[PDB]
């Protein structure tokens, strides 16, 4: 079995307390204690991760942006603040137990449309310039997550065949053999590479297939596996490192 599976088995074996501590050890963490009181305060902690990728040119949203699994709309409102973005369309399932789009008046809200009650697995693909997808339901089973990840990759493939040259797709479980194989074919066809965003907690192995990255998928996945494993069983927990939360400003925008 893979290093990923080993990390997963170990994680699952962790006690409640150990787990809580491990979760944010040496990670990058936003100060959300100000976001909780529009004043350009992002909806969620997902905003910071997209900002991390874009700041480093791993993805450059442009034109018509589609955001699959938009939830409250962190990614959708962020994309609306990008210079070359003209329209942002979000889709999310909503409903009991799930996140509803939160209406904001951060900068470019006038160009953001978010539709709830949409299961994107049954939604026919449409043309976009930039495809964002942040779907992935966790499970202690690597096997279960493998199958979910593959279902999302199959769904993402259909939108990516409509011509977006910019993309950012969450890979819930990048370390399983069948996912690794599918990523390689998808990389061959559409390019990009896998990146580990350091704001992600150590309790998950999520990586982002981003169009501005490149390189050997297996190596990148294995590197993350090892870093995550190296952070377990610490003598002293030093905690997370912080950065300022994103500014989304306010008001309508011209396009
Ligand atoms: N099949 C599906 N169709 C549409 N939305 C789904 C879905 N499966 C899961 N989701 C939704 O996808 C979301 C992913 S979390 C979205 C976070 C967002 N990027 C932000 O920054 O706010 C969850 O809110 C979940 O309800
Ligand atoms: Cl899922
Ligand atoms: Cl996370
Ligand atoms: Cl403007």
């Amino acid at each position: 079995r893979t290093l990923g599976e080993q990390w997963k088995e170990k994680l699952n074996a962790m006690g409640k307390e150990e787990f809580f501590s491990y979760r944010k050890e040496a990670i990058l963490e936003v100060d959300r204690t100000e976001a909780r009181r529009v004043g350009g305060h992002p909806v969620s902690r997902g905003t910071a991760k997209l900002r991390w990728l874009v700041e480093r040119r791993f993805v450059q949203p442009i034109g018509k942006v589609v955001d699959l699994g938009c939830g409250r709309g962190g990614w959708s409102y962020y994309a609306a603040t990008m210079k070359n973005v003209q329209e942002v369309r979000g889709y999310t399932k909503g409903g009991p137990g799930h996140e509803e789009p939160m209406l904001m008046q951060s900068y470019g809200w006038n160009i953001v449309t978010m539709k709830s009650g949409v299961d994107v697995f049954y939604k026919p693909s449409e043309i976009s310039d930039t495809l964002l997808c942040d779907i992935g339901e966790s499970s202690p089973s690597a096997e279960i997550e493998e199958q979910r990840t593959l279902r999302i990759l199959e769904m993402v493939s259909d939108w990516l065949s409509r011509g977006p040259k910019e993309f950012c797709i969450k890979i819930l479980c990048p370390y399983m053999p069948k996912v690794i194989e599918k990523l390689e074919s998808l990389q061959r066809r559409f390019g990009g590479g896998l990146v580990r965003v350091p704001l992600s907690r150590n309790s998950n192995h999520e990586m982002y297939w981003v169009s501005g990255a490149s390189g050997n998928i297996v190596h990148a996945v294995n590197m993350t596996s090892q870093v995550l494993i190296g952070r377990m069983d610490k003598k002293i927990w030093k905690g997370p490192k912080y950065e300022e939360d994103v500014n989304l400003g306010s008001g309508t925008r011209a396009v």
